[PDB]
């Protein structure tokens, strides 16, 4: 049971979710009603120029491993995963509604990427950390984001 979002074909590989219509507050203190998916799920994200493995819980991205043609393709996949995750820091970075959030971050993901948070990494090799400005790092990455070689 496959579906499409932001140019990516998502396929659930594990888990399940139930939906709950919920009201969330953006960084401008605007109320949006979104359909929240509750549960732990794992997906493949297949696009024309990037592919990824996403693991998420309710409104929380656990891990995203991205592969792609270049920085732009990879960033494009990261934006979709972050919006898809429904995380509160993604909603707070704003300063069908899922498509509206996506269209907003696609224009400029600078605030999304800053506000997301950064973490120290272990060096699983063949996977690199990526900084908010898309520079690769072997020490630090945006929370749960890893870049894999094509
Ligand atoms: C991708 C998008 C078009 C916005 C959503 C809208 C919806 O909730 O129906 N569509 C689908 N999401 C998920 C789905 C499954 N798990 C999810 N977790 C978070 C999330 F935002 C969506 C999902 N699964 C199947 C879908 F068709």
């Amino acid at each position: 049971s496959s579906f499409s979002f932001g140019g990516f074909t998502f396929k659930r590989t594990s888990g399940s979710s139930i939906k709950r219509e919920e009201e969330v507050l953006t960084g401008n203190l605007q109320t949006l009603k979104i359909r929240v998916h509750e549960g732990y799920e794992e997906f493949t994200m297949v696009g024309k120029r990037a592919t990824a493995i996403l693991r998420k819980a309710t409104r929380r991205l656990v891990q995203l491993i991205v592969s792609g043609k270049d920085e732009q393709s990879i960033a494009e996949a990261i934006i979709v995963a972050m919006v898809f995750s429904q995380e509160d820091c993604m909603i707070k970075a704003v300063r069908n509604p899922m498509h509206q959030l996506l269209r907003h971050f696609q224009k400029d993901a600078k605030v999304l990427f800053q506000n997301w948070g950064i973490e120290h990494i272990d060096n699983v090799m063949g996977m690199v950390g990526v900084l908010p400005d898309m520079t690769p790092s072997t020490e630090m990455s945006m929370r749960g984001i890893r870049v894999s070689k094509m």
